[PDB]
């Protein structure tokens, strides 16, 4: 990594593309250390003597310690992760001519296609170019087309290393050229969207099975069998297993449950112990089995004990390795449920890895990937696309739903664009120039989009502050005492003999924004949010996941610190029925009891319970320890509505024509959620299609009080004060 | 104990690894009745005229007859458990220069003695050393390997014993130690905590047929086949058999089942006939199959002619036992009612062992076994290595969960330490010097885990005493009488008409700490503690375990005297509809009444029932002969709920502005539970709450009757008790 650069500089993986490739991302602080000013050429150097040289360039967010790489240069250059390199300040000259081949083993004999237009142009910007080097220009989503390999026979500057400016015309040549420089079809952790931290927590996690070969194999710790992988598909679970093998530089084979299902008694054993057997003496390999959920189900329930015996052994040809051969069988499934108790024992898979269908930040960084084959992304146009606007029209769909939404988006412009043209066997150069993706292709791509999966709960912090909503400052200063605290100060209690508890219980009116109140601490505690919603209950009381939901808060346990949020839980009692056909509980009652009282009451995980129709639920969330705290929510008065007027309200434009003292008065009757709605409704009511010059009226907040009623009666607010009493 | 408590003297265990294993701990009369005291080194020789040298120690719990001593020292020598030794204090002497060599099998080249300054230099702590003595040091990198293993070579002092002081040179010549040897990595006694009783079952076991000094003829008794475990695998379950087998020296062969099973019609006997020859050159050996739970599973539910032919082949070599040549036979499995008839019955295996899971001391004990190889001898940081605080914080999980949760603790440290620096070829000492432990990484790895636990139940004895929770001296006395008397006065019933009762049925209102009450007399009666309780019976629900309800009673009934607490018994009936499915009944009662009746009360068992409402649920366990006497647990009162409330103020701060007497006459219509909550609601409005470092006042215990509130009604108190007159 680290010779304390200027030298020795340590490699990462680009958080962008780049614009093309040679554009290199260093920082200020570090810019010093080589010694040169922004927009320079420098050559790195590393082992084997492979070198390219690359553009001293902007950082981001990057430390002083990393370096910015595009694995395209890795490649070439094969860098493993973090590896040491030599660096120079290099004269880099003017290019004449550059021979060009195509590889002739990734292509298969298809493009003749002029490139001049194209390829060229784009490698005329700013390219340093290297000869016996293959290198490769992005873009030109699939037609059969990608950022083709193009080593160079001949740079017309023999044997000078070049850039090519904007003059110079590189050459074309179709001519097959044969290479050993791997196809780049293999992939790198770069190519996998991901996240950052569940890449990265799943990287070093397995970085350290193999950590890498060249300098340590091993000498010290040990390895610790295998791994399994959870989940749905991201991107894809066979792309993970894949990436980690190619960078690694060890053999990738794929093990899967359908070529055991082709073959009995020995065939597909014999088979499967030989490519094994196979594995460690050709290794460094990765063993890799997805499908070993199928053929090891266990619990009995299935049949054929020739078949068991297959799987069971499979597990006993992995002791009879010394894990001296360096190879790991990597196990992978869509549910740890499934696992037969012989994976489960350590020796076979002591790991567990959980993946998770990214969030915005990872489809953002999906976007990039696909943007990576095709025109048209952030900054790649110099018109800007930005990332959160395409994420915001995906909701819980993974990379190969976005691929094949992408797919839909090319398509379509394929649909367009050639049918219209039509097309001949010869490939133009004008329909690529022609051919441009729109941000109506992602419309009419999103068109066609569904959810998979069974939801599950995930986390998130919003933007909200203790200012973000007004009125009942006496709760909300006992939040902060009763969250924040234990989390800051778990040895405090300790000293005071006061035993903290878990969770508080939030009732009042219905509706009063309570999800905001758990937002508002959300944000404060600066850790996860996690709201269970009763229609969440209710899916999950169709799938008969009832089970699931006692994983949420394991979930919210291995994501900790973290605050899970129950709102509405409580209808669940007497949702069959309260004493009618239940006596106090059901089955999924008692599962809030279990996690609730068996975690301690100082973790990283707060539970918060919400119940505007507190007497409904049965009694066991009132007994001790089951969420003792009984925090009432008394509904705002005059002045916290007026308080909570002004603080909505002034989120858009305002003027003296309507005020907050003469709309006060009007409201004696609304909540912090009907609140806000009377704002948006009374600007709903003017227009500034015709001139307006703010966006409320006294006038238009009198016709939305007419649309509203003051639903409030200090009856209804009387049953939560006498019931606090029963 | 021993014949002698002087020179001569029996070898014992030492129960804690301690940095003691060049020390010995040391009675303070046996050290008398040798000579001097404390602080002399010792001359220690033995059995096949082997010596070696230490430094003797403080007793705590030793009785004169037993020296808690190291494995390592006996393993050098060579000695098993049980030997005389002669130990006599001597000369202090010292090393000019000393010699140390690493093992071959655990290096294979892989240390070419870099690290002399970190161990060997550190290692000179006065720990005194024999001429050509074995030592090992702990120490290096974690995850998972084990204790450094050193031999002596050569000590410059000619062919004498030595103590290290802190001067001296010492070489490393990179030449070989042992390529061979029986080590403390291969497992010993010591390296397993958790059993206690049934370490020491298995001795007798082990020792005859490997006989010993003490007993040939064999009076009663006989050589036993074959032994059972039970229980989740994978902790100390394989690691229990192969040890017994390092530490009796006998000859080991572990069973691989489906690696036979892989094997069909002929291959596989011969196999096993190898495998059962093997242990008669051999014999007396061990012979231990771990995978007699696959190999013998048929109850008439799996077909086929191999698997009775395998079981055959193994009921073949039950018939082989020549028994004067006796083998010893192992296994293990998840339960009993997985083999076949056949194995279970004596002549075949007549011994069937439960191997339990550990308390929170009990996991405790292993994390000193794990702490043995970890640096930083003691931490001031959170947690001290007297890992009391350690240990606590889990529900508690099996060895195997600890060490991959310790193995990837030191993981998480090496992440923060090893990737910054990363390494070359070499690895350096101060890279081993800088890293210590830290208990944060603990914790990180606490959140990534797994609640291995299925479905069980650990048992305990709680401290709850009668002065915890006050009030009704009249049932405080009741409960005595009825719970301890019958273990003691069983004789005084008999003679005078009464017999032992069955059990009794507690009721009133919920929350009153009526939890406690069964833990209160648990204490006093000194036995064993199992709850059951609806979250816990759900869970058996959840997965059938009914038969395990039965199992409970069985468990119970093992390790008696015990005491079984029915609470929330309640839920269990209605929940199946006793009236809406049925007219009073369902199975679950089946499954309590059966046993119920099935169990005996001489067994040490005590049945004790707990009702809010002992109406709904069938007449049976309200009928005497089941549950006898009824007792209705009143609401506290001033001149009790006074003295529990000042069981709860001696646990914190006090003031003297603050009275017990005028607050709990303010407090009315209230159980023990939301009092406990009071004066820690209380407490936490003076030091806290309103931020001051103070002890608390009367306006707290005033502002804590503002956010408390009357729970139980007076009118309903009175409807529990005419509800029992019906």
């Amino acid at each position: 990594m680290e010779s304390n650069n200027g030298i020795i500089l340590r490699v990462a993986e680009a958080n962008s593309t780049d614009p093309g490739m040679s554009r290199v991302r260093l920082d200020e602080s570090s810019r010093r250390l080589l010694d040169a000013e922004i927009g320079d050429v420098v050559e790195i150097e590393k082992v084997r003597k492979t070198v390219g040289r690359v553009y001293r360039a902007r950082p981001e967010d990057e430390n002083k310690g990393i370096v910015r790489i595009d694995s395209v240069m890795r490649n070439n250059c094969g860098a493993s992760i973090g590896d040491k390199v030599k660096v120079r300040k290099v004269r880099t000259e003017i290019a004449k001519k550059v021979t060009l081949a195509p590889i002739i083993r990734k292509d298969q004999r298809l493009k003749f296609g002029e490139g001049i237009e194209e390829y060229v142009q784009r490698a005329l910007i700013r390219r340093p170019m290297l000869e016996q080097d293959n290198i490769s220009v992005p873009g030109l989503t699939l037609a059969g087309q990608t950022g083709l390999l193009f080593k160079v026979v001949k740079t017309l500057p023999s044997k000078v290393p070049v850039e090519i400016g904007e003059e110079t015309k590189i050459e074309i040549r179709e001519e097959p050229a044969s290479e050993v420089l791997e196809e780049v079809s293999r992939i790198s952790y770069e190519d996998i969207g991901g996240l950052s931290e569940q890449l990265g927590k799943i990287r070093e996690m397995i970085e350290l099975p193999l950590k890498h070969p060249e300098l340590f194999e091993r000498l010290g710790i040990t390895p610790p069998k295998g791994v399994i992988l959870y989940g749905p598909p991201g991107t894809g679970k066979t792309l993970i297993a894949r990436a980690v093998a190619n960078e690694s530089g060890a053999n990738f084979l794929s093990i899967n449950g359908p070529e055991i299902m082709s073959k009995y008694y020995g065939q597909s054993e014999q088979k499967l112990r030989e490519i094994f057997s196979k594995a460690e003496e050709t290794a460094p390999s990765i063993i890799f089995i997805d499908e070993i959920d199928s053929i090891a189900p266990k619990r009995e329930e299935v049949q054929g004990e020739v078949e068991r015996r297959v799987v069971a052994q499979l597990l006993t040809l992995m002791d009879g390795m010394k894990e001296r051969g360096h190879v790991i069988v990597i196990g992978a499934t869509n549910r740890i449920d499934a696992i037969d108790p012989a994976l489960r024992r350590p020796g076979r898979f002591d790991r567990e890895i959980e993946i998770g269908v990214p969030d915005r930040n990872g489809r953002k960084e999906i976007l990039m990937i696909h943007t990576r084959n095709m025109p048209l992304g952030m900054s790649e146009e110099e018109k800007n696309k930005f990332l959160e606007e395409m994420a915001d029209y995906t909701y819980g769909f993974v990379g190969a739903d976005l691929a094949a939404l992408v797919r839909e988006s090319a398509m379509n412009a394929l649909r367009r664009y050639l049918p219209e043209i039509d097309l001949d066997k010869p490939i133009p150069t004008e329909i690529l120039e022609k051919m441009v993706v729109t941000e109506d292709d992602f419309k009419n791509a999103l068109k066609s989009i569904e959810p998979s999966s069974l939801r599950e709960v995930m986390v998130e912090v919003p933007n909200v502050h203790w200012d973000d909503i007004g009125g009942l400052e006496d709760v909300k200063r006992e939040i902060k005492e009763t969250v924040e605290l234990p989390l800051l100060k778990p040895d405090v209690f300790k000293r005071l003999g006061i035993r903290p508890s878990k969770g508080f219980l939030l009732y009042g009116p219905p509706g009063v924004g309570k999800t905001l109140l758990a937002k508002a601490v959300a944000t404060e505690s600066n850790a996860n949010f996690i709201s269970i919603k009763g229609p969440e209950v209710l899916s999950k009381w169709v799938g008969e996941s009832e089970k699931a939901i006692r994983e949420i808060f394991k979930k919210a346990k291995q994501v900790a610190p973290a605050i899970v949020f129950l709102d509405e839980i409580d209808s669940i009692a007497p949702r069959r029925g309260t004493t009618s056909d239940s006596g106090v509980t059901e089955r999924i009652v008692n599962q809030l009891l279990t996690s609730l009282d068996g975690i301690e009451v100082m973790n990283g995980v707060v539970v918060i319970g919400a119940t505007n129709r507190p007497d409904i639920m049965d009694p066991a969330l009132l007994r001790a320890g089951r969420f003792d705290k009984l925090i009432y929510i008394p509904p705002p008065d005059k002045e916290a509505r007026l308080s909570i007027l002004k603080v909505h309200t002034k989120n858009m434009p305002l003027a003296p024509d309507v005020d907050l003292n003469d709309i006060a008065q009007r409201t004696e009757g609304y909540v912090g959620a009907d609140l806000e709605n009377l704002c948006r409704e009374a600007g709903m009511n003017a227009y500034r299609e015709n001139p307006d010059a703010t966006s409320v009226s006294q006038k238009n907040f009198l016709d939305a009080l007419k649309t509203i009623r003051p639903s409030v009666d200090e009856e209804v607010i009387k049953f939560y004060r006498t019931l606090s009493e029963t």
